[PDB]
């Protein structure tokens, strides 16, 4: 039985200008402790549709970002609006236009990555910090991105990513195409992710009218689309356009833990973001609690949308409400 999803347009939309050319949008869901979803590449506020009602049925008032680059939220095309430091001092403002003193933040991938530099250098306004799939690996003043990047076989589509505009035309051609591609359960795969680069791009070798995944319909496809038609993937890409700047700003940090309440969520079957890559977190992170999901590929909260929220709900009741 499916959790209950999210028609967007039933839900509360909100809207916070951070600054002058930028705008996030968002939806709101419940009362309580505030909670602000952050999504991943290259997904949506929609992305937590069967977390959201859970949430705020449990007590939360829910907030389900579309973060910078996204949806309705601003895409201005610079690469370096995209770095973690301006990202996080967005949201920053953005908790203190709509008069929140904290909240709890709950990231997936590169929202995850965002998630855990808020916990870092902003704790003062995070409550309790999650991340799924994403671990939390300090950053290492002598070894430079381009080795640890290069160092690692399956990051090797993060090099296939960097050149502006390459991966934007492979990504725009056929949104849907795009989105059955991505959104599929791990035995379900169409990718292999093994010198990208090399072969020339992510779906070369995919099939041009690939099959729906048992994890999503049609109807959930063609909503990616339509909101993937208004900025593209330059925004989206521009994530990972920033690996020297982002580790500049965590070397910054150097020395510190992570001192409030937190919860690592590990998926068996992500591929890129291995259980493994969490050991040992606890050395930073000593409140840390954790999650490990069975069965379970890169896109957690439409693989295995129960588990998520049972997990999330035990967490938020224990360590963050």
């Amino acid at each position: 039985p499916l959790p209950t999803s999210c028609n967007p347009s039933d839900m509360s939309h909100g809207y916070v200008t951070v600054k002058p050319r930028v705008r996030l949008h968002f939806v709101e869901l419940g009362s309580g402790p505030a909670v602000c979803l952050c999504h991943g590449f290259p997904e949506s506020w929609y992305s937590w549709r069967y977390q959201i009602p859970a949430l705020a049925q449990a007590g939360y008032r829910v907030l389900a970002m579309d973060m910078k680059g996204y949806g309705e939220s601003s895409a201005p095309p610079e690469i370096e609006e995209y770095c973690m430091e301006v990202l996080c001092k967005e949201m920053v403002t953005f908790l203190d236009k709509l008069g929140l003193s904290q909240a709890v933040f709950i990231g997936h991938d590169w929202g995850g990555m965002l998630v855990w530099y808020m916990a870092l250098f902003y704790p003062e306004r995070v409550r309790a910090v999650a991340s799924l799939n994403t671990p939390f690996i300090p950053a290492n003043p002598n070894m430079s991105p381009l080795e640890s990047i290069k160092a690692n076989p399956v990051f090797d589509y993060q090099l296939y990513f960097q050149e502006p505009g390459v991966a934007e035309a492979e990504l725009e051609q056929n949104l849907s195409r795009t989105f059955k591609s991505l959104f599929r359960a791990s035995d379900e795969s169409v990718l292999s992710m093994h010198k990208v680069c090399e072969a020339g791009g992510l779906f070369v070798n995919s099939p041009e009218e690939p099959s729906l995944s048992r994890m999503v319909t049609e109807e959930e496809i063609q909503f990616y689309v339509q909101q993937f038609k208004k900025s593209g993937f330059r925004g989206p890409l521009n994530w990972y356009r920033n690996m020297e700047r982002n580790w500049k700003w965590a070397c910054k940090s150097l020395g510190r833990k992570i001192l409030i309440p937190a919860l690592m969520v590990t998926a068996e079957k992500d591929f890129v973001l291995v259980p493994q890559m969490s050991q040992h977190m606890e050395d930073w992170i000593p409140h840390l609690k954790r999650g490990h999901i069975e069965d379970c590929g890169h896109w957690t909260q439409m693989d295995k949308p129960t588990e998520v929220n049972q997990i999330l709900i035990k967490w938020l009741d224990s360590d963050a409400r």
